[PDB]
């Protein structure tokens, strides 16, 4: 048997993970799987849909939440070919479904970093327009109030995600009258870039600022230009692809069963980017 | 004729051929031809069912990545049955197969001619697993390269390494720790020379002016952040090239059978960073 994967393209992201992990699965309940990239372009995304739907596999698989798919999801839910989708959040659509409780995350993010002494703590948020940034922004609005904490308007710096977004968030911080403590980055990426600028300021990390991040980025690379590893939360890949297979298997073995939604909790990674405060 | 090329890969990881695999989906595209994935997740038989998937039917043609001396009998096998096979960075002695090669050698040549440029006279080598062609190639380009700028060649400037994780770190230990430290380092890899730059620091060295640092794959371009304001001077592979000219050599085979196998090699480029600075 075979099941397809369709990705927008090949990259360093924490889905690199995800990718081994649906082979070793698959493996289990003896499926090939095969993976194609559509180059970022998105009518090649669709040819190689058309070439999965078409014969080569038995089920498809796709990443992520993007508002130009929501078509080509509904038109693949028009036919009862086995479909899986991982980190989707489209309102209208009934589709098995992996997901990441992103929310939790960041609650159980700030939560340490309140057990650790940290007050003062900043969130540099993602693009608020997707899911799962709100969900991390959201998560840790409700852990500073669940921890009796005050919320601060400067102390929220909303970014689109996207490269050098750290390094001017983490400006607009350290140059407040009053610098967070702790910072709860959306992702890995701007915790790098936080603890970069900072050593720019002259500040030195966990002594002058605690940081904690999220995706556990090193462990795709093996290794990060920095002078501590971040603490961060985990995506539960592993148990992401096993749940996947199975959603597919089940949904290949019989084309009568119903859409289920799995959902999947983070686990924090200890690292060397947070210290205790008095 | 199924228009699609098959590529097994021992697993996904983030190395340097993440941006191979999507120019192999760009210049496939221009030939109408699909390109498929599969990852043996480092299980060899489960590379062997990928390689019996495709030449099944599954695809027309084959790519494999790498000289891993374990696939040197499958390599052989898909060679005996004349099924389109294009290898990228193999080293294999016995076989007549198309190939896709880098010159590492000169690449490394490239790197120390830089540092000598520099005015660096004292240059250390922390070495990949030498059992490796690759590893070796760097090894014997940073030699002759000495050689060539009337440098002497010494054992001590020279670290052997399997090029695994902290490798760099440990190298970098024993370097800083000599009667006569290097002024500048050539590592095997990106990841070895940003370990070097990391426990420098924590030796209290400050990196260029205390060390001069050039690896090898300009890993940075895989980042789509800035980590550190230190990016390393690095030797950058022609992944662009390497990937149209294993499509082109791909897409002949395919259509005749009776083409001979052709191997085909290419430059890599120095990238400036911001790990080098002039010594006296």
């Amino acid at each position: 048997g075979v099941i397809g994967v369709v990705l927008n393209e090949f990259n360093a992201s924490v889905y690199l993970k995800l990718a081994n992990y649906l082979e070793k699965f698959a493996y289990n309940y003896n499926y090939n799987v095969v993976f194609c990239s559509s180059n970022d372009n998105y009518e090649s995304k669709s040819r190689y849909v058309q070439y999965f739907t078409g014969g080569a596999a038995d089920g498809l698989i796709l990443f992520g939440s993007d508002t130009r798919d929501k078509e080509l999801v509904k038109r693949i839910l028009k036919t009862g070919f086995p479909l899986v989708l991982i980190e989707n959040y489209f309102n209208d659509i009934n589709v098995n479904d992996v997901i990441i409780n992103n929310f939790s995350g960041a609650v159980n993010a700030v939560n340490y970093l309140v057990g650790l002494g940290h007050r003062k703590i900043a969130h540099i948020t993602g693009n608020v327009n997707h899911r799962a940034a709100l969900e991390r922004l959201n998560g840790y609005i409700r852990a500073l109030n669940e921890n009796g904490l005050a919320y601060s308007k400067e102390y929220v710096i909303n970014t689109d995600s996207g490269e050098q977004s750290g390094c001017k968030a983490a400006d607009q911080l350290l140059k407040l009258k009053e610098p967070p403590t702790a910072v709860f980055t959306f992702n890995d990426m701007q915790g790098y870039e936080v603890i970069q600028r900072a050593s720019e300021l002259g500040l030195s990390v966990p002594r002058d600022l605690s940081v904690v991040g999220f995706d556990n980025i090193y462990d795709i690379f093996r290794f990060i230009p920095s002078n501590v590893r971040l603490t961060s939360m985990k995506q539960p890949m592993e148990k992401v692809a096993e749940a996947a297979i199975q959603l597919m298997v089940a949904n290949i073995d019989n084309a009568d069963e119903q859409p289920k939604v799995i959902s999947f909790e983070t686990e924090l990674f200890h690292g060397t980017s947070c210290c205790e405060r008095k």
